[PDB]
């Protein structure tokens, strides 16, 4: 009783995703009239976001697209789109529509649970089947950043709806903490990483936290954010900083601590994690964010979480000494706007690459 | 008695520039047979490098190319190319050829002395005459990085020839110090920046230097490098770090010092300059390397000096606290290879941009 998926994909891919600000997410209420609004918004917005990214999947190299794991993920997206299409003609006034819709979103979230490692298997299949080539590799890199960020955004919309309209922290709005204590999240991530480091190495570096609240030097630093995302980024950074520290100090009983600075400025809330884990040459930094060399998507995915609300995650090392990692976040909820890839000529053109000698000299 | 310039430009632009390593520059001797070799090399290589970049000038937007200052710089390049063409049929065995050639190179260097600010006037003329647009601006950015790096490389070849074949440090090979003490250059740059800071603010931050020689903890850190280039980068960084420090501490008599770490690893020699000058939001970092917003090319040009021998110069700030700047250099002379732009399809295509909506969403 539904049209073929391609008809829906073509229709919805014409629209641009509509980025929401942290402030907008937060300003969304929990009434039945709010739920109807969420419903009528999401039955348009989720298909738009699904369609847009599905169109880009089709731009992947034939070699990548032909892999069974990429084809599997595609099929999940198709079914999720179709699931939502069942609601196009349903009455928001009917409470059964709303409850069924929430169930359908839960089913979609579960279906897509293993998307990240499934796509990674697809990349591995491409490499095993054909051997990798630099043109395909660049396309894969460009695509995966956009695909994973798109996924993050879709999961955000679904979690917001299901959490609000169906409780550890009643003060949270869905997955959003309007008063996230940044240092508390830092400590939580450190604690968990320490458990892992202690398990394997029977030791771990201590943590030192310093806050710089530029405008209000006394006040503990808080922000509007999704703590699970911040936790995710910090846990990944701690794991790397701890491993570097212990491994570069095999002969020592005294380990240099990991130092974190949390700075609050007018526009940025920045979190720097500094280790003395011996560092890595500049040449090897890019590779840390590479899906190909990582085929462990911890770092590239953490950076996408940072970028999702207009932030970033940057690494700077000093080979022979150690490494600084910085999470840049927007200080203000009004500046924290979803960063969403969109399917258009620009995106399309970016895939249109091919083999040739670069614009810089080789000896 | 010479052909029209375009015939020479077309001929020489077919070749790729030939990048030399620091080790190769250094291994070049000072005999008459070495001079003849330098001559026969440079009468081919300099025209290749001149032609390659001249071809890219022609790819600039009509709006930029039409400016009197860009046209002036172009005319200098044309005359310099032609000057060298006078030597195509000359006998290297004749000492008069060699001496005349050295004179011609000196004349070229002098002719091009004001290239950097003359091009900047061209950018200003474009902005004043037409108003700037983002497409042209991106082209200008791409082109100027390549144009200025090309210029750096040409100046390197000329200085090497004129210094060697025509003396404060007899141990230097042309402009190259085979035993450059990095901390000494740091101190020289600091001293000069301090003079300027003291003049305007009647105070300046102190300097603290720490060295980390990973493989030989006792040994002072030395490298093969061109000290004037290292000095140039450090002076620019000190000026910025000092200004930030003093201006963000208007009420204080106590200024936090500027801290420099010089680290020597297996592959990198890295120099970090840390200030507590209050920092800048991430949003504003890109602009620091922008020729358009700088229309003060100090930072972008310093970064090009770093990139010229396969290094880099990177800035990381923490708004509300301060800024780290890192110069990354190759530790080994064999890894220090000229980075030279080349005129080919790839370079050509990169100019082929135009107006459209980007691949990311706007609200
Ligand atoms: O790349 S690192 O500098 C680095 C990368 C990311 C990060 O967040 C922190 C780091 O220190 N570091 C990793 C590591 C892991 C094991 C080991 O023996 C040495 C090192 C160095
Ligand atoms: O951008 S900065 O962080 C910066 C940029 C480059 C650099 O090398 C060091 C820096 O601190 N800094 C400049 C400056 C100059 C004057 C002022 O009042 C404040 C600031 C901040």
């Amino acid at each position: 009783s539904l049209a073929g998926a391609p008809k829906y994909i073509e229709h919805f891919s014409k629209f641009s995703p509509s980025p929401l600000s942290m402030k907008q997410f937060l300003d969304f209420g929990s009434s039945n009239a709010c739920e109807k609004t969420s419903f009528t918004f999401l039955r348009q917005e989720l298909p738009v976001r699904l369609a847009n990214i599905m169109k880009e999947i089709n731009l992947l190299p034939d070699r990548v697209l032909s892999t069974p794991s990429v084809q599997l993920v595609q099929s999940w997206y198709v079914q999720s789109l179709l699931d939502i299409m069942e609601f196009l003609d349903k009455d928001p006034e009917d409470h059964r529509t709303l409850s069924q819709f929430t169930d359908a979103l839960v089913t979609i979230r579960n279906r897509h649970n293993d998307v990240v490692p499934t796509m990674a298997q697809g990349v591995l299949e491409y490499k095993d089947t054909y051997g990798d080539d630099p043109v395909s590799n660049q396309n894969i890199q460009y695509f995966l950043d956009r695909f994973y960020l798109s996924r993050i955004s879709i999961r955000m919309l679904i979690n917001q709806h299901t959490l609000i309209f169906d409780p550890a922290h009643p003060k949270h709005i869905g997955s959003i903490d309007p008063n996230c204590n940044v240092s508390e999240v830092v400590k939580d991530a450190y604690d968990m990483a320490k458990l892992l480091c202690d398990k394997y190495y029977m030791a771990s570096p201590d943590l030192e936290i310093q806050e710089i609240n530029a405008a209000n030097s006394k006040q503990p630093i808080h922000m509007v954010y999704v703590p699970s995302h911040l936790y995710h980024m910090l846990f990944e950074l701690f794991k790397n900083a701890m491993r570097a520290t212990v491994e570069s100090h095999e002969s020592s009983l005294i380990l240099p601590p990991i130092k974190v600075m949390v700075a609050l400025g007018e526009e940025d809330l920045s979190i720097k994690m500094s280790d003395r884990g011996g560092g890595v040459p500049l040449r090897k930094i890019e590779r840390l964010f590479s899906y190909m060399y990582s085929t462990g998507y911890g770092l590239p995915i953490s950076r996408l979480y940072a970028k999702y609300f207009q932030g970033d995650l940057q690494l700077f090392s000093m080979e022979g000494f150690g490494t600084d990692a910085v999470i840049y976040l927007k200080a203000l909820s009004t500046d924290s706007v979803e960063r969403l890839p969109v399917y258009n000529k620009s995106a399309w053109r970016h895939y249109q690459t091919i083999q040739e000698a670069g614009d810089w000299c080789v000896p």
